[PDB]
């Protein structure tokens, strides 16, 4: 499992593979690890098992409406409850979330984090992709999209636990407004 | 324990062995791991111990009537409660369910899944069978039945934890065919 | 790493992938795990690291000329020395060898084995491929080649440790197949 | 600890040893592991510690009267509560129960099971006795009694954790055997 | 892997299954674990891997001719060298040997043993079979053959590591009988 | 720690040492491991730590009055609660209890047991003492007292974890009643 | 496995059971663990596996003739080589040896020991038997034989790993010499 | 992660790095581990994960207003609740807090501590920095600031888990320093 | 951490070091582990972390006033609540307490103990000190003070976890003496 | 096992207990752990098993005559060979040796050491005795003898692994003590 | 155990503590870990046990004369033989060596190293001292001596395994200075 995010110009993206590895056998390989929340305003990607993710995303989206649209806080409030009540302390995963606002990793442990460049790379191959992505983003242009794609690809070429099937979600936000 | 499912033309099947392995001794070897729910409309197979299964199947079938016959949903609602209340969080198993609608694995963990081809292979030998099955389904015709049977056989030939005694349930619903000449 | 062998009509084949997995990172993925010995008369496939293999293949090929072309014996003599002198007792791998004569797995442990059908399936994915292969070979024709290929493919689709890059070697030993287009 | 059950003609029996092993020292060796419930209509044997057993037997016998005399159900209802509420989830043991109705293993895990022949063999030596018993029951007649006894004896001869002191309970439910001296 | 031996009237037998289990996958299941030595005078069964066995059987048979036909001795001398020189100290297995003379287990460890009744039961299932066998041999007649067969069957029914495919070798030498009337 | 019990003629005894071993250092060596309950009618010995013991003995003595003087049951009821509620499931020890009625080991695990001869031998050296005791009781007379003493002595001579300081409690019950 | 030795008046004895326990299954139960060396002059008992024992007994008996009949030294020289050359360092067991001279435990580790009373108790049940034996030997007479027997019996009654089948060897040495 | 504090003349400082190490990969490296509470009167630094910290800082700042401005007490009351209710017993971290009043380490374990010199050195590198810091503070003057900086730098040069990105907060509470150029 | 107590003539003392060891680094080394309660009538020493200690001392001192001045009792009542309510069951430490009445160790586990000579030696070095102390107290006179000091010194000389900085509290109450001539 | 040494005026002593502890059972308790070498000129004590000791003492005494009577060197040369050739590298123990010359601990590891005061305290209880001994030697006179005895006694009172049976060897090397009754 | 080295102006120093820690008890605490070789021209410090050190120092000093006075080389040649012949491969330690030439750590592993500033800090506390030392050397002047002393002090203040008793050896060789005014 591997997921990335990038922010270039007016585009932020989250992209993950879909390999359902188990033990040493792929049980499935097209899981949508990336999806969107709060009516197409905020994107996210989770690492782990669909359930916990869903429970979290919901709860998080709850904390979302419960704070209007302040991503940061919604996330924060969530991370709290998560690394709080004994129950949630059981569900484990990692959530990459982003929107016009910003991007942030949320771990079950209790850690809400804005990476060093809205460059979220997580999962088994996170490091690998990160590197690639980074490299690109550093020594080249291309789009958030292209890069993520690119890196997220390479990831799986190295980390066995990664798929190659790309679920992606990107939202542009160039507030181009022509008065006539 | 191993269980498969397939869907070819107008036939979907679920087939499992019956080996009651314990530690390293077979206590029994004719357990019906596959059965049918909601008055012969939906089939299922569970992996694990009869009890939990029964508790789940019932609860699931409750969530079933409680949504008419929308398999997906019923399953979804179930997986919820399962990977929800601390109590159910104790019963562990895997449920392979199918019908005209579709087929889906339901884990206790909280995971409702449509495999990559309504090809459900679970249990110790799941991977093995899957392979065989797949292979067949790929490079040959035959029936959902034949295939499942075939694979589910091979499974036990390799995975010690698998039986060879085949409990099967298949439901047809729009029997197709594809003959050439 | 996964390697298969099959024997159908006048064709015996050995085919393996090429994934150089390490820890949880692929360092390379095009290793030729399958090759031929004794001047294109005997084929083999090894599971593990190039070196040990080479050491073994050579020593084995030595025990080969040292017994003319009696595959069985060459293999037997080898497995002995292997699971014998302290030194060799360190190099570990698995050797799938075949020719007109037959096919046999050679383990470092000290085991020379003719599988249940000259159907050699070894490696992380061995079981998987075996299954598929088997299934094919059972419920269909096709060639030793097609099957191995097919299975060895499927293998990697399931076992992460398997590559998909196919190194194959097949030797025919009778026939004169024709083609009418 | 080892316990068996058999059903031959009109006789079902449960027999266990009495070795109170602990660590690697026998603290006692005459524990009655087999007993009867519901006013001499149903027999049972437990594997483990007197307490949990008693707690279970009682609760089970409660679920018993609470369903008249339908052994199966009583057992089922019990296994549920057992592999249900956190509390019971702690008491661990195995219950071999039988009567005119049938015989069934009840595990704390959540598993109510009718063995392959009303041949219940449980405990450290269970497998061993099962074997012997089985063998007898297969290639000979004798009584449920004789067999159980026999097997349950042999058990201890092999499994150190087994006693040799036989607590047995058998209930007949038809017949009128005679004797001409 | 499981192997038995029995001696009734004028017949001593050695019988073993043929399951080539590895890890948790059967690589083969028709290995001849039982065979005969010294020109059809002495039988044996080995537990483990064909190679080591062969090395031992040969060496043992060497120690055999080297002592005429005194099984005991040959065996003794063998066990010596086996649990002696560092090299042999690596090959591990168990040898069940018998003939007119007697029957004896030979372990690599250095142990030549006459079981408690020329009833050799070894291998994963050894204990199981033993039991059954014993039981038979105790509470019934039948032949060394029938018994062994019977037991060796049951074995695999319980011990997953056992095959069911029976390789047997029995030698008669003063065929008795005991009929009553 | 080691404790024994014996029953000969009209005398039942419980005797234990007093070694407070810890790690590999004796912190104390005169702990009274044996004592009496229910107003000098029932004796007992515990193995382990004074606290848990006290909690148990009390609770047990509670279950005692709560059943008049039926040792067996009191014990049984106790063993239940002990190997029952999560809380008690934490306190661990072994209780040797006896009286006119009988003698019985009660473990936390959930096990109430009448040994093979009202010969209770428990603790690190239990086995050892048992043996000796047994031997005596088998091939000689002497008193319950003498034997226990004897054995309980030997125990410590072998098991390092045993003390040699003997706390003993014996109750006779020969209902000798002269009518005049 | 359990073996004892005793020395009373002019009789020294070694006695062991014969249980061939393995894992948790008795493979055999009549192994002769006790035997005699150097032409019926010295007795011994081994704990473990027949082979190693034989190798040792032989080597030891070699070191025996190689020192005339000085048990002690023979034993000592042996224990050396045993807990010496890498090879022997692999064979593990315990040897109880005795004769007119004395009695002594020899471990592979490198330890030749005369117990506290020519009372050798070794093996799984050694401690147990020891106790019993001791007890007897302490508070009663009877013979070395009777006691060993007795104790060695009790042993198996407690230690599951012990058999009950008694192989015994006792040598008397009362140099009663009547001049006529 | 590493954090220091010093008190020299009228200046107390808290400074930490910003390395977000995980496993053996830096996920981020600019985390503000040091911050200020109770309206710029009290400073603090936490070791660990942002969340728990925040939960604690808040609760502590609650216990702060709830005792006016008596740092010591606020801290004490906090450490209590922390190493008290089961819930808080889960959040783990270390809090370095200081102000005009004093400086004190607060551990989840239940320990409120004033170091040996208002010289708080905590975190993976704490010991290292402490040393350096100490050494400076001992054999030289410079400012609390310069020292912390200096040491906290050196820290990362040695402890891989330390960043080098310095988040610092210093509060003076007397003086009027001048400068003649 | 190490603490001692002694009682000679009319003087009882409690003395402990002050090493704040953590992992393998001293974070502080002047912690007052010994202090006095109930208005200079009762002394005590705790082993562990200041917090828990304080919680206990207070609660204990509460149980103190709540029983006038009967040390024993107060202690007993305390040990109860301590090794009682789940909450307190978390705070762990050891309390050495003494006064005119007597001296007693109180563990969280639930254990109130009068050592073998009002000679309380606890903590990492407890055993060591005890020894020395004992030795002195045995083969010499000197004062409770001197001895404690002496021993408590030696302790740190051996046990790395011990400080050398001595916090002591001694209360006289009927000052004896024993001079000869 | 515990052994001490002291040097006071013209007397150096080595004293050890005799507890043959094994696992958790004393197999013997009168082993002479202390003895004398080189014709009553040098004393020593070993910690461990009689054999290795003897091997060492001999070899050391060889290195002794091989250097006349220079204890230090003999010891040094020994420790070398000991922590040198693979073989000796297996025998493990500790040797306390002394004479007119001096006293020194010799470990198998490769360490020849003169303690801080010719006060050798080794063995499980070494630390304990050391303490006591020390304390005596510090705050009192008495003889090397009395002290060792005293301490070595106390040792066993605390360390279970220590005996109480005292084997002692003391050599004087000046003086002419008198006694007026 | 901790040892440092520094080089300032015309002075290079090596300084180590003297704590003989064992398990968790100091057996001695005045071991001279630092000493000089090749007739007062080269200094060194070893970490570990006196023996091995001595063996090495000698052998190294042999390799020293055997190359005149080229420290580097001598060291190199030594490290070779050390991390070479199986025998030396057993003695383990660390050698800090210096002289006019330079300073270098020599590990048994096979590693001759010039630290980043002739600032050798090794041993348990090595890191700690290094830090301090470094800090000094960085933000202050003072002498190689003062610094080492200072740091090597601090070390033991933190690392329990360090002594405080300072054995030092410094050699001047072109005494510089740098005064300003």
């Amino acid at each position: 499992t591997t997921i990335v995010s990038v922010r270039r110009n007016g585009h932020v993206v989250i992209a993950g593979d879909g390999q359902a590895t188990l033990g040493n056998t792929v049980m499935k390989g097209n899981v949508k690890k990336v999806r969107r929340l709060y009516n197409d305003k905020v994107i996210a990607g989770f690492a782990g098992g669909t359930a916990d993710a869903f429970t979290l995303f919901e709860l998080f989206e709850r904390k979302l409406e419960m704070h209007q649209g302040h991503l940061v806080k919604a996330a924060v409030e969530l991370a709290k409850d998560w690394r709080t009540d004994r129950m949630l302390r059981k569900l484990e995963a990692l959530l990459a979330v982003a929107d016009e606002t910003a991007s942030l990793i949320i771990t079950g442990n209790g850690d809400v984090v804005q990476p060093e460049n809205d460059l979220i790379a997580i999962g088994s191959g996170g490091p690998y992709a990160q590197a690639a992505a980074r490299a690109l983003l550093e020594n080249t242009e291309l789009s958030a999209r292209e890069i993520a794609e690119k890196a997220l690809d390479i990831a799986g070429d190295i980390c066995i636990y990664t798929n190659h099937f790309h679920t992606i979600e990107e939202l542009s936000y160039k507030a181009e407004f022509h008065h006539h």
